[PDB]
RNA sequence: GCUGGAAGGUUAAGAGGAGCGCUUAGCGUAAGCGAAGGUGCGAAUUGAAGCCCCAGUAAACGGCGGCCGUCGG
């Protein structure tokens, strides 16, 4: 877990996680908003297409 | 389309009657001004229904989709 904090360009303290899933091969940096838990940006697909 | 609302826009004829002309006494050296009256044109303001507008209505009119992916977007 990273708990970024952000005095970002606004000034509000946006938080959010950063989960990094350290799996060796197939990892995935995650920024998840931690307020929604939600993915803004990810690596590996699983769509779910199966 | 109908039913309803419809704050508001716009909308008549009509009441209008600000003013604008012309005639012409009189004033006028001329130039012209010109009162009154007449006569003609007349704006402002007001002016409903209505349509503009917002609802509701499909056994009203009427309408009942496309593109990408592998059923979803």
């Amino acid at each position: 877990i990273f708990h970024i904090k952000s005095r970002n360009e606004i000034g509000d303290e946006t938080v959010r996680k950063l989960y990094v899933e350290i799996m060796g091969r197939h990892s995935n940096i995650i920024l998840t908003d931690a307020a929604e838990n939600v993915i803004i940006d990810g690596l590996k697909h699983l769509s779910p297409s199966m």
